[PDB]
């Protein structure tokens, strides 16, 4: 029930999808691993324990790496796996970047409007990327050889958490999430968005394909309201989004750990 | 019971011991870690798996690192934990070094004599000194921040561990571990010695003084036999380091590895 233009919208995302999100994580390589104004850091500290994950490393040759994060003791500590984290997230975005490029829809707007559009969204289709590796039973992301574990429903509380949690409840296909990346990556309303009009225009475009893909393929009662479901978790993840930004810039101020890639997403001049 | 020369002794031992002996392992720094002809090949893949262990970092910020060695799948994964407990081996055998070095007895023996005697015990007191950290319980090298953990008694069945397991029961005392290095140590017949009569009149002092602090020290019937136990068990220490030394030099063989002190001591030249 698909029209022509709507079928072959999806499968462009698809394509794009296919050609750039390594699932795997097996070219994800070289990154950092953890070692062998006062109110600031009390924020700080704060926004960096509410998310505690242990992170395990198979090796090719299958041996196991495992790494538990240190508890806060007042201390430089609470930062150890920021560089890991941010190799990781940094290897996110250059697929994020490839996803949008390789988007006729994209790839036509002027130069100006797909750098505003890719800082505005980057973390949120890292986050929807990340959530299809999600494993909610385990509390894990698991990213290839890597696993990000969480730490031992008081995590539920953590609007990222329960994000993901409720995301993977969805039971969403490959189709449904590349869509959210779209309307997502085409908001019109991202800061520095020129053509607005335009941007507007697709989003709605991608929303509507997305709609009439879930009416088309999904009659179950659990899927009632479906469409609907996922354009709220995206306004969610919009402010989340907007939350882990001035996280990020909390802790850049007190401690600089941004790679270039962030920096420029993010909006750090080097000055 | 003991005379004064015999409690002379005994202080020196153990004066040098607690010189020398790290038993936090505080000081063993930037070691390395795991990533992250056919007939010699075969037998060097039976050598190494005769003793699996796991590897566990704590950090001083309280996180941890925890190592499990891949299986042998025909590749050179077999060799991963060789740099790391080179690195370690060598850092022990520099206090047996400067432990020997302390010692009047060691001390006035010909240069020569004193490098022969150490090429020949080395070994030996590093094995001493890891009983003393080995838990029976966990079936682990407890070395301060780093834990050497045994992988899942068919493992009684490799000398070396037989031999840890045996020492740890006689619930020695630091006295009689040192006292077993002196014995060691002080071995008339190793290869290139020179004043075989001088260092022979010497061990049997060591002896004689062990002997003397057994009877005077441990009434119990449950030590009965034990100076002879523990003659007993540096003969088998003995054996195991003529064991050890052939599987290092079989690795060595088809895959370098070994320090330079540890070449140094085990007669390799860098020919
Ligand atoms: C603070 C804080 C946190 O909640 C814990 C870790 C922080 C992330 C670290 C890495 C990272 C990378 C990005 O590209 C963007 C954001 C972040 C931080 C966001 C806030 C986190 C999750
Ligand atoms: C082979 C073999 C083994 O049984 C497994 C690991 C080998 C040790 C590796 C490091 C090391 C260092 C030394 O200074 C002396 C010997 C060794 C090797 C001995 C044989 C071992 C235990």
């Amino acid at each position: 029930g698909l029209t022509e233009e709507q079928r072959m919208m999806i499968r462009e995302l698809m394509d794009a999808q296919m050609k750039t999100f390594d699932t795997t994580f097996s070219h994800f390589k070289n990154f950092r691993l953890p070692g062998v104004e006062a109110a600031k850091w009390s924020q700080v500290r704060k926004d960096l324990c509410s998310l505690k994950v242990s992170l395990q490393l198979r090796g090719e040759d299958g041996s196991v790496w495992n790494y538990k994060p240190p508890a806060d003791s007042g201390g430089k500590e609470i930062f150890s796996l920021l560089p890991h984290m941010a190799d990781m997230s940094t290897y996110m975005f250059k697929g994020i970047i490839s996803f949008a490029k390789v988007i006729s829809y994209f790839r036509d707007l002027p130069i100006e409007d797909q750098i505003s559009l890719l800082k505005g969204a980057a973390f949120e289709l890292c986050q929807l990327r990340f959530n299809t590796v999600f494993n909610a039973e385990t509390g894990t992301w698991e990213c290839g050889r890597l696993s990000y574990c969480l730490e031992d429903q008081q995590l539920l509380l953590e609007p990222m958490l329960k994000f993901h949690y409720m995301l993977k409840k969805l039971q969403l296909h490959e189709e449904e999430y590349v869509l959210m990346q779209a309307i997502s990556l085409f908001s019109p309303d991202r800061p520095g968005v020129l053509q607005h009009r335009v941007v507007d225009q697709l989003q709605e475009q991608f929303a509507i394909t997305l709609k009439s893909y879930i009416e088309c393929n999904r009659p179950q009662p659990a899927h009632r309201f479906l469409f609907l479901k996922i354009m709220a978790m995206l306004t969610e993840l919009r402010s989340i989004n907007a939350q882990h930004t001035q996280r990020l810039l909390r802790i850049q101020d007190i401690h600089p750990f941004a790679t270039p890639l962030m920096q420029e997403l993010f909006g750090i001049t080097g000055s």
